């Protein structure tokens, strides 16, 4: 599968080696892997490597929080494949008060106390921005078990939904957190179009490289939790072509959203609307788009 | 614009120039054109030229019949853009019993006696093969003013509907009629999948090249009869990109259908399933696709 040209240049955080070994070790110490094989697979996926690709301009003392959050959010995304919607919702909902720091963790259950301890250290470092990540996270978590996954969706319907299930807002607030990027409500409203456009790129690039994994998941895991929900499948059905054909067509569209991103950014500069904070923000969203693509191409998580 | 490569080579019927003067000459004589600017525009469209690219291996004494049918269907296609869905339906339904020979034409209304004399002459040359073109035509006629045009559609449902509105079935029967190509029912049953795939290519390729023309029509003619119903519109909506962007993506989807055409034709031959009659037919379809594209990218009908 050959990717079409992109003008984007992915960047990686300079401390990716240290921070990855640090956060990897942590999870190998506290998390519950079924066997040595699953432990090996976990390190292979490179969950801190991708976090360092999403947020290459992260503050050095802050990047490790993001790796931690995204790692466990990744570990859970996989576990939900083997539950029903009910089971999966119950699972997520228990973690939400713990995340607010409202209910203590059952310290026998790794996921409970890992999440509790994460959010506490985050609020300790920067309470205000830490707190602005909470609702975007929950929004994502409740999307993961939304019954709309079991209803037929067209392309537009799907992207509307995937904006939550792919975690666009949570990634945005985590980005802002990890950089210390403070934006007024004015500025944040000002770029809703750029967000929406960027969300489609993140969704579809991921749909393209993870399709094979997800096809096998839809055959072997839970009939609800492992349900096949992807633009690849939708487009394949609608255009009556193979998934491989659909991938190639969706990749060209992703490049159109990149171009559209440059256009919107340029236009926002063509008024005084591009504040310095906003400028660093939309540069940030470009790192996410390109970074996620670089990782998706090279991670063992998707070529297996 | 910049079409990506195609494996298909177009062919033009050798008599294209004679039949063009002849058929153009007939319609310039009988059709009620409003003025001289429109008679010139009709000749610049080159309708006999596109017919001779659709069916480049049509029998020499049969190709003119096809130029006639398509020429009158092109003219009526433009008419219905000035009509409501009701007016257009009323107009086409008049013509349906006249085509069958069940009703005599009003010899003072050109469209009626042109239609009547066309079908009677075609039944004279090959009764049973002419017969089989009728219902596919009425099917495309009725599609043209179906209110589903004005309702929301996703890409999939659009292609389903456009299979009728692009007249894929009438084109098939016509191609057979033009070539003396008789196929058994079970033969036709074997290429149904190949037919459907070919439909999408014809539709979307036409949609790409005729978009600026249809845009303008939607804005100037009747709000119903000239409504913008096109894959370029639908993809641009679902994916939130410009029309030019959608065209670039749809073009890639069209090459994927050429690939699928080839794959389906190879599969058919690898069983003992490609009869000699079927062999001509699917080669026939491939001329329709590459021919439609050649005309579309040069006709003044879509460029001015
Ligand atoms: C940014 C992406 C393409 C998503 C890849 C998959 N993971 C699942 C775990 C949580 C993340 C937000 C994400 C949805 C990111
Ligand atoms: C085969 C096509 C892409 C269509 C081009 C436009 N014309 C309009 C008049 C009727 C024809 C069947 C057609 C729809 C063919
Ligand atoms: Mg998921
Ligand atoms: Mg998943
Ligand atoms: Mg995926
Ligand atoms: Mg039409
Ligand atoms: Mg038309
Ligand atoms: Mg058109």
């Amino acid at each position: 599968l050959e990717p079409p040209p992109s003008t984007f240049q992915p960047l990686c955080h300079p401390l990716v080696e240290e921070v990855s070994k640090e956060v990897d070790g942590y999870f190998l110490q506290h998390w519950n892997f079924p066997n040595e094989k699953a432990r090996k697979k976990f390190v292979a996926a490179g969950f801190s490597r991708v976090t360092c690709l999403y947020f290459p301009k992260a503050l050095d003392d802050r990047i490790h929080f993001a790796c931690r959050l995204l790692t466990v959010l990744f570990l859970i995304d996989d576990l939900l494949e083997y539950m029903s919607f009910e089971e999966g919702s119950a699972y997520n909902e228990k973690l939400i008060p713990i995340s607010r720091g409202d209910v203590l963790p059952d310290r026998s259950i790794p996921v409970e106390y890992i999440i509790y301890d994460l959010w506490e250290s985050m609020r300790a470092h920067d309470r205000e921005m830490a707190d602005e990540i909470l609702e975007p996270v929950f929004l994502f978590m409740r999307a993961q078990t939304d019954r709309t996954r079991a209803r037929p969706m067209g392309l537009g319907g799907y992207l509307e939904y995937r904006e939550r299930d792919v975690g666009k807002e949570l990634l945005a607030a985590l980005m802002r957190f990890s950089m210390g990027l403070k934006l007024s409500p004015s500025e944040l409203q000002r770029v809703r179009e750029i967000d929406a456009n960027c969300s489609k790129h993140l969704s579809v690039v991921n749909d393209i490289y993870s399709y094979e994994k997800e096809l096998y998941t839809s055959k072997t895991a839970h009939s609800e939790g492992g349900i096949l929900c992807t633009s690849v499948q939708i487009l394949a059905q609608e255009a009556d072509v193979t998934a491989e054909a659909a991938k190639r067509v969706l990749f060209v569209m992703c490049r159109e959203w990149e171009l559209r991103h440059q256009l919107l950014v340029a236009r926002l500069s063509a008024e005084g609307l591009e504040t310095p904070g906003l400028a660093a923000y939309v540069e940030g969203l470009e790192y996410q788009m390109s970074g996620a693509e670089l990782w998706a191409q090279t991670t063992l998580r998707y070529s297996v």
